[PDB]
C-alpha cells in the first residue's frame, strides 16, 4: 500500500495546494526533486511521480516532464477542457495517471450516492451552493461541476467567495412539503494533499492508463 | 384519476384535496364521521381518518375495486387483518409516515453508514416547543437505519414542524444530511405519489419504499 | 386595536392573499373588496387595502385607495421608481405602509446587521436566499432590504426550490472564521400577521409613508 | 519583539502558538507540558493552552518572572479563578474561553438581541473535534452568559471540527440562527498573539479579550 522514499515533483509547488503537498509528502519521508510554477522549472533529480495542482495552461509542461522521466501523474488542477483530457489520455499510454477534481473521500462517496438519489427524487427541484476562499480563481468549482454531472442534468450552481473557506458544497433538493440538503465540508486543504498522497502511492508500480480516484479509494 | 377521500374534512383530507386537484384529479367520493357521499366510481381511495373508519374504507374499496392509500395511525391487529384481506383484491399502500424525504433518507443512510463506518455520527433534531416526546420517533427511526446507537440532540423551539440532521465526521471532513418538513403538505404529496403508483397495479400490499424506489 | 375593520385585498386569490383572509377574518375583520388578475369586486367601502400581488396591479390599487380614502398596506416586491412615485402621490391623501418584509425577525435583524457590518467591515459578505419554486422575483425584496441594512451592495444568491416560505442567510467571512446570520419564515402566516398589525396601525393615521419599524417599535 | 513561554507547548494549540509567534519574530524561552518544564530564559509573557491542572505551575512561573499571562485553558473551576485573581495583582492577565474576533463580537450582539427576542425559545448547538475533553465548550458557556440565562446546550464531538457554535432562537412563525465557525485553530493563536502584545507594558489586572480587540 505504501512506498518508501518516493522522489516526486510538484507543478504548482509555490501555490496553496503545492505547499500543503510538500508538507504532507515530506512528513512521510518523500523527496521533492522537481519544482514547477509560473516562474520556471527546477529539475534536481528524476521523480517517480508528479503532482500537479496549478492551472490548465501548465498541463503541457506537466505531461512532457512525466514522459521525460516516465513518472506517473496525480492531477488536481480544475477547469480542464477537452484538449487537456486528450493530452492526459496520450500520457496514460505511457505512465499511470489519476485525475480528479476532488481528492476527498466524502465528495467521491457522495457523488455516487447522488447518482442514485436523483433517480428517486427526479421530480424535486435541485440546486447547488458552493463556498470557497476569496481568491479562488474558478467559479463554479470543479467539485460543483462534478456533482452536477453525478446528478445527470444541468442545475443552478451558486458560488460564494468568502474568507478562507477550504471548500463547502451543498446539494439542495426541494418539493412543496419538504427539503433535503446534502452537505460536504473540507475541514482544511490538507485533506486534498492526503488524497493526492494516497493516489501517488496507488500509482507507483501500476501499468499505464487512467485510473479513477474512486478506484484509488474503493 | 378519480379518487375518494376518507377523512376528507380533516386536516390531512383538505391537504389531499388541494394537492390532488392541482394535478387535475377528480374527487368522486367523500367520507367523514358525518356520512358517505358517493358521486362516481373512484380508481383509488385515500384514507387519513381514524381506525374506526377502516371497515367502511375497506368496503368501499371492495365495492369499486379501488386501490387504497392508507395513512391512518394507531391501527390494531384487527385493522391490519382487514387490510390484508382487502389487498387480495386491490393494490394497497399503508404507511404511518408519508414524508417522502425521510423514507428516502432512511434507506440512503443505511448504505452511507457502511461506507463511512469509521466516521463519528450524531443526530440533531428540532421540533416545536410543545412536542411532548424527545427524542422524536423519526430520530429513533434514523438511528435504527444507521444500525447503531448514536447521540441524539433534541431542540424544542418555536413552531418548527420538524427538522432532522445526521452529522458524519472524520479528521478532515464533515457530511451533514438534513431533512426539513415545511408542513403537513409533505404527507399529502407522499400520498399523491402512492396513488399514482397504485393506478393499474396488480392487487397486493406495496411498501411506500417501493413506491419511491421501484423496489 | 380597531374593531371590525372593512378591508380589501389586492391579490386575494394568491398565496399571500389567502393567508391574509384567514388572519383578518379570525380577528373579525370584513373583506369588502377583492382584486385579482381576473377582475375587481367591490362589495362595500374598505377602511384599508392590503396589496400582495404584482407591481402591474399597483395602479388599480392606488386608484381604489383614492376612491375610498382607504389606507394601504403594500407587500408587493420588485417595485420600480414609477411605482414608488405613485405611492408617494397616494400618501399625500391616505396613510401608507410599504415593506418588502412583514416578519418580526427580519426587522430586528436589519438593525443588528447595520451595527454588525461596522465592526466586521473588513470581512467578506454575501447573501443566500431561498424561496419556493414559483417566486417570480429574484433577488427577493428581503435580500435587497438586508443589503440596504449592510450599507453596501453584496452578492445575492437566489435559490428557487420546492415550497420554501422564505430563508435568508447573511454570510460574513474572514481568513480564520465565518459567521452566518440566518432567518427562516416557518410559514407565510407571519407576513399576514405583520400586515394586520400594519393595517391596524394605519387606521386613523394622518396621510404619509410610515415604516413597518414604526408600526412595530 | 518578545520573549515568551508556552504552557501546553506540545499540544494542538501549543504548536499553533509557536508557529504564529515565531513568524512575528518572538522568542520561545520556556516550555511546559505534562512531561516537564524547560526554562531557557526569562519570558515577558506566558501563553497557556493546556489543562486546568497545569494552572498552578503556570501561576508560579508568571510570578517568578513577573510575566503577563494569556490563558486559554477551558473548564476552569472556582479554585483556578482564585489563583488567577491572585496572580493578576502582580501581572497583567488576559483569560478567555475563546480567542476569535467573531465570538467576542457576537457575545455583545447576543446580549442585546436576547432582550428584543425575550419571548423566543433559545438553545445552543456546539460542535468540536472528537477528542475534546470538556462538554459543553467554554465558548458555549460564554454565549449562555451573554444571553443572561440558562439555555439548553447540545454538544457534538465529531471528527476534526475546530469549533462551531450555533444560537437558535425560535418563535411560532419564525426562526433565527446565529452561527460562528472557527476555520482553523490558527485563529485562536492569532488572538493569543494580539492579547500578548496588548499585555506588554500594561498595569496589573484582568483585561477582557473584548478590551484587547476594543469591542
Ligand atoms: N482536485 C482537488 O482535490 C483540488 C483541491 C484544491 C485545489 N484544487 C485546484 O488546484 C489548483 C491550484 O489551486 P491553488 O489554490 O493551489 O492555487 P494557487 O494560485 O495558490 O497556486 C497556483 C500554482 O500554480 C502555478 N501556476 C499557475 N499558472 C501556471 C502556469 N500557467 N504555468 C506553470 N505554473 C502555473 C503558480 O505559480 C502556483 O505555484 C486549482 O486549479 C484548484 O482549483 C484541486
Ligand atoms: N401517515 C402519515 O404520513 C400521516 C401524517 C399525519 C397524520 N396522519 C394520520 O392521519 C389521520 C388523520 O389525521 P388528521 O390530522 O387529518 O386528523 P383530523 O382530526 O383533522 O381529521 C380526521 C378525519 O377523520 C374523520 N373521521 C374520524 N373518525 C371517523 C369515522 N370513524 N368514520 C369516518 N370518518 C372519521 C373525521 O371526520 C375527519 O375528516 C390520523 O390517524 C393521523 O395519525 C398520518
Ligand atoms: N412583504 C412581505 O413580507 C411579503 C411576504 C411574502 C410575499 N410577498 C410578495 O407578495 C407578492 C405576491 O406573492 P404571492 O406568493 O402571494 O403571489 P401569487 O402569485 O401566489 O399571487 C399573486 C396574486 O396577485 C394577483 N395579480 C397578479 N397580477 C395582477 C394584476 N395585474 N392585477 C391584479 N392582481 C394581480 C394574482 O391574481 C394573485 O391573486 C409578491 O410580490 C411577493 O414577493 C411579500
Ligand atoms: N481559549 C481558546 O480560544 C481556546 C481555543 C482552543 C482550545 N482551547 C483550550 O486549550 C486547551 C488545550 O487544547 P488542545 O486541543 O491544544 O489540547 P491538547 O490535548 O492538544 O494539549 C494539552 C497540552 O497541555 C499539556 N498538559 C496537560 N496536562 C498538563 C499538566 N498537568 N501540566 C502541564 N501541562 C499539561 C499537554 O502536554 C499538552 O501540551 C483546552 O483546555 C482547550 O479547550 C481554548
Amino acid at each position: 500500500h505504501h512506498h518508501h522514499h518516493m522522489k516526486y515533483g510538484i507543478v504548482g509547488y509555490s501555490g496553496r495546494m503545492g505547499q500543503e503537498i510538500q508538507k504532507v509528502f515530506s512528513e512521510k519521508g518523500h523527496e521533492l526533486v522537481l519544482k514547477v510554477d509560473v516562474n520556471g522549472v527546477e529539475e534536481l533529480d528524476s521523480p517517480d511521480v508528479v503532482i500537479d495542482f496549478s492551472s490548465p495552461e501548465a498541463l503541457p509542461k506537466t505531461v512532457d516532464l512525466c514522459k521525460k522521466y516516465r513518472a506517473g501523474l496525480v492531477l488536481g488542477t480544475t477547469a480542464l477542457k477537452e484538449e487537456h483530457l486528450q493530452m492526459l489520455r496520450e500520457l496514460s499510454k505511457e505512465v499511470p495517471v489519476v485525475q480528479a477534481y476532488n481528492f476527498s473521500i466524502g465528495i467521491n462517496v457522495l457523488k455516487r450516492f447522488l447518482s442514485e438519489l436523483v433517480k428517486v427524487l427526479e421530480d424535486w427541484d435541485v440546486e447547488i451552493v458552493e463556498t470557497h476562499h476569496r481568491f479562488k480563481k474558478d467559479a463554479p468549482s470543479g467539485t460543483a461541476i462534478l456533482l452536477e454531472s453525478a446528478l445527470g442534468k444541468s442545475v443552478p450552481i451558486h458560488s460564494l467567495r468568502v474568507g478562507g473557506v477550504p471548500g463547502d458544497h451543498v446539494v439542495v433538493f426541494g418539493n412543496i412539503g419538504e427539503t433535503i440538503e446534502i452537505k460536504h465540508r473540507a475541514i482544511s486543504r490538507t485533506v486534498f494533499a492526503i488524497g493526492a498522497l494516497k493516489a501517488a502511492e496507488f500509482l507507483v508500480g501500476k501499468d499505464p492508463g487512467m485510473y479513477s480516484f474512486e478506484e484509488v479509494i474503493f
